[PDB]
RNA sequence: UGUAGAUA
C-alpha cells in the first residue's frame, strides 16, 4: 500500500507526517480529498521554509493536472497566498500557456483569481497578456467573468484598456454585455474601478439604448452604477430622461429601481425634477403611481428621499385622493407605511 | 405587493 492509503486509514498512527515525505505521492495527495487537506494545513501552520518548498517541484511539474481538480486547486493556490512570494513566478510561468483555456474552467479560474488577487502588477500583466487571446468569450463566460472582475478589481486602470476596448469593440457590445447575467457583472466592475477617460465612452454606449438597459433584468443594475459612477452631466441626462417619462419608467419591473436609484444618489435639484414630475396636474402621476405594483415603492422612496419641503407638495397633491387610494390592492398598506407624513 | 453573479 503506499502513503496515501495507509495514511487515509490511521490518521493518528501517522501524527508527525511531514510536507517532505510526500515526495513523488504529491499528485495523488493533492487529488485525495484527505490528502489535500493534509497539505492545506501543513502549508499553513508549518513553520519550516523548506518544508514547504519540498512539494513545490512537484505541484509545477504536475500544475496542469492540480489547476482544474475538485481538490488540488487548493493546493496550487497556496502558493499564490502572501508568505509564498518566492514562488510567485515560477508557479506563474508553470500554468501561464493555459490560461486562455483555465480561465473557463470552475476550478482552475479560481486559481487564477487568487493569482491576480495577490501577486505583483508584472506578474498580473503576464496572466492579462493571455487573458487578452480569449476577452470577449471570457467576460460572457460564468467563470471567465470573474477572472475578469478580479482583473479590473486589482490591477491598475491602464493595464485593463484591453478589457474597456473589448467593451467598445462593435457598436452591440455593451447592450449585449448589459444584459448578459455575467457581461453586465463586467460593466459594473469597469464603471467601479476604470478611469473616467475609460469610462466616458462606455456609459456613452448604455446612453445610446437607455431605455432598453434600464428595464433589462441585469441593464437595470448597469444602470444603477452609471448615476453612481458617472459624471453629474450623466446623472442630469438620466434625471431629465426618467422625469420626462416618470409613468413609464416607474411601472415597469426593473426600471422602477433605476427611479429609486435618482432618488438615492441624486442631489436636491434632481429630486426636485422627479417630485415636480410626479405632481404635475387626469389625476397627478404621483396618484396613478400609488394604484401600481411597481410604483408603489417609487412614491415611498420619493418620500423616504426628498426635502420636507419637497414632501410638502406630495403631500399636498396626493391628500385629495387618499379615500379612493384606500380600496385598490394594498392600498390600505401603501397609505400606512406612508401614515407618518400625512399625520 | 417588486430584481441578479463559479469550488470540498
Ligand atoms: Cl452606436
Amino acid at each position: 500500500d503506499d502513503l496515501l492509503t495507509r495514511y487515509r486509514a490511521n490518521p493518528a498512527m501517522m501524527k508527525n507526517l511531514k510536507l517532505s515525505d510526500i515526495r513523488g505521492a504529491l499528485l495523488k495527495f493533492a487529488k485525495d480529498q484527505v490528502g489535500s487537506r493534509f497539505i492545506q494545513q501543513e502549508l499553513a501552520s508549518s513553520k519550516d521554509r523548506f518544508e514547504k518548498d519540498s512539494i513545490f517541484d512537484e505541484v509545477v511539474s504536475n500544475a496542469d493536472e492540480l489547476v482544474d481538480d475538485i481538490f488540488g486547486n487548493y493546493v496550487v493556490q497556496k502558493f499564490f497566498e502572501y508568505g509564498e512570494e518566492r514562488h510567485w513566478a515560477r508557479l506563474v510561468d508553470a500554468i501561464i500557456d493555459r490560461v486562455p483555456e483555465y480561465a473557463f474552467q470552475m476550478y482552475a479560474c479560481r486559481v487564477l483569481q487568487k493569482a491576480l488577487e495577490k501577486i505583483n502588477e508584472p506578474l498580473q500583466i503576464k496572466i492579462l497578456s493571455q487573458i487578452r487571446h480569449v476577452i470577449h468569450r471570457c467576460m460572457k463566460d460564468q467563470n471567465g467573468c470573474r477572472v475578469v472582475q478580479k482583473a479590473i478589481e486589482k490591477v491598475s486602470p491602464q493595464y485593463v484598456q484591453f478589457i474597456v476596448d473589448t467593451l467598445l469593440e462593435s457598436s452591440n457590445t455593451i447592450y449585449e454585455m448589459s444584459v448578459d447575467p455575467y457581461g453586465c457583472r463586467v460593466v459594473q466592475r469597469c464603471l467601479e474601478h476604470c478611469s473616467p477617460s475609460q469610462t466616458k465612452p462606455v456609459i456613452g454606449q448604455i446612453h445610446k439604448r437607455f431605455d432598453e438597459i434600464a428595464n433589462n433584468q441585469y441593464g437595470n443594475y448597469v444602470v444603477q452604477h452609471v448615476i453612481e459612477h458617472g459624471s453629474e452631466e450623466d446623472r442630469m441626462v438620466i434625471v431629465t430622461r426618467v422625469s420626462n417619462n416618470l409613468f413609464e419608467f416607474a411601472t415597469h419591473k426593473y426600471s422602477s429601481n433605476v427611479i429609486e436609484k435618482c432618488l438615492e444618489q441624486g442631489a436636491v435639484y434632481h429630486k426636485s425634477m422627479i417630485v415636480g414630475a410626479a405632481c404635475h396636474h387626469s389625476v397627478p402621476i404621483v396618484v396613478q403611481m400609488m394604484k401600481d405594483q411597481y410604483a408603489n415603492y417609487v412614491v415611498q422612496k420619493m418620500f423616504d428621499q426628498v426635502t420636507s419641503e419637497q414632501r410638502r407638495e406630495l403631500i399636498l397633491t396626493v391628500r385629495p385622493h387618499i379615500p379612493v387610494l384606500r380600496q385598490f390592492p394594498h392600498g390600505k398598506h401603501i397609505l400606512a407605511k406612508l401614515e407618518k407624513y400625512f399625520q
